[PDB]
């Protein structure tokens, strides 16, 4: 009856699809789920980019930009969670 | 002979790009990056006249009012060459 101790919170990316939209988009970066409200109308790619990527995986289009160091620092400001371990690739 | 600082993208300066302003080669700036469309012209939805127009400046605002799809969005990757100059950005 040992139990595992939790740490991170997780979402599986069915749960991180519902947040798709102006009212509360959550993207998925490089395993981890950053709720980006907040930053959709301040973010210097503009709101489109970020609102199309809801429910999938955001990584790719995040590299293909070149953000910098400065755009990487402020997305944990953002973090909320972890992707579930089951929705990643092995 | 001595160091020298290496970029990580490749740059062109907006006088190189302002020379692809023809159906023969046609650059265009999008977003802070050069894009070599010379191919697409043809097949661009479109048309041809409205990539050319916009030939040696920044087409960023005429391509963001347009309110291209995301497919559109995918395909602007294929003709990505480049970075705009760091000496070529506004404030
Ligand atoms: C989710 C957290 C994100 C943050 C904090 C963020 C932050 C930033 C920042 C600060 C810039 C300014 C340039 C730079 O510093 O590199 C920028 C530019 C940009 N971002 Fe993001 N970004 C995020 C996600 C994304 C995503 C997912 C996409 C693509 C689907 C995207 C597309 C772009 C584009 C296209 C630009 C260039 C804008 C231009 O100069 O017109 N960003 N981003
Ligand atoms: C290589 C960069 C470009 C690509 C890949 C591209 C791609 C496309 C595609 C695929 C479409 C069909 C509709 C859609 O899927 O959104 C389209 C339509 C259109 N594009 Fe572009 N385009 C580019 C640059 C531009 C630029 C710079 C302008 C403005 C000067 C422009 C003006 C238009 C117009 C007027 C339409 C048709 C009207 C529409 O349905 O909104 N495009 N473009
Ligand atoms: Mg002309």
């Amino acid at each position: 009856g040992q139990e595992v101790e939790t740490s991170v919170t997780y979402y599986r990316l069915e749960e991180v699809a519902k947040r798709n939209s102006l009212k509360e988009l959550w993207l998925v970066i490089h395993g981890r789920v950053y709720d980006v409200t907040r930053f959709l109308n301040e973010h210097p790619g503009g709101e489109e980019v970020l609102l199309e990527q809801a429910g999938v995986d955001a990584s790719e289009s995040f590299e293909d930009v070149g953000h910098s160091s400065d755009a990487r620092e402020m997305l944990k400001q953002y973090y909320i969670g972890d992707i579930h371990p089951s929705d990643l690739k092995p």
